[PDB]
């Protein structure tokens, strides 16, 4: 395994699994993080998921400032690879 | 009572979407049942109005989207709901 995945994962868990808990969505079901969801929404791309934690949408809140680039890289790599893979 | 109809209509477009059935999806840990708002010392209007107005982790703030009135009025309702069970 890589070690930027481990460290998106660690990331992961502080940051987005208490609202996105097994790649799920509790608020907005229809906005998971399951492949097909991402795909159908255009997000199934490491700079669509970046973008979407820099400035958030709807009831999901932006990073911006509170996460560094470089590891909202690493976590939008965790994402896309378990999508890949299966939550 | 024209507050408890009215917190519950400020509650149903506001708060519902994460509170649904007086639960936490996000973190069910921190439920508005009754016996969860004792656990965090929660169970008051100023506690639950303070609550509203600056949020904490994953639930926002809602100071300049929900009245001073209106926020006493879903802190009344949330309490009532809890104490008869939600
Ligand atoms: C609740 C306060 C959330 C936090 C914390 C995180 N996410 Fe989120 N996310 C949330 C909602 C309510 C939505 C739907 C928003 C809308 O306007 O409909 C989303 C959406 C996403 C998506 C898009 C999913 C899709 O199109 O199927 C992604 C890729 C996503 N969220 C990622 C993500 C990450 C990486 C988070 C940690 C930094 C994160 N979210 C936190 C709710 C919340
Ligand atoms: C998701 C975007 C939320 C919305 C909208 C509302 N609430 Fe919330 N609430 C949410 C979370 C994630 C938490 C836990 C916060 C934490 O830091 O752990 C809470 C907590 C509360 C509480 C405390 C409950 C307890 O058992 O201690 C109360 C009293 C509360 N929330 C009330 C409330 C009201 C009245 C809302 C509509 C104005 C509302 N919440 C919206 C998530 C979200």
């Amino acid at each position: 395994g890589s070690a930027d995945l481990a460290h998106g994962k660690a990331i992961f868990a502080g940051n987005c699994a208490a609202c996105h808990n097994g790649g799920l969505n509790a608020i907005n079901p229809s906005k998971t993080l399951k492949m097909a969801d991402l795909e159908a929404n255009g997000k199934n791309s490491v700079a669509a998921i970046v973008a979407q934690i820099t400035n958030g949408n709807g009831a999901m809140p932006g990073f911006k400032g509170r996460i560094s680039d470089s590891d909202m890289e690493d976590v939008a790599a965790y994402v896309l690879d378990q999508a890949e893979k299966g939550w």
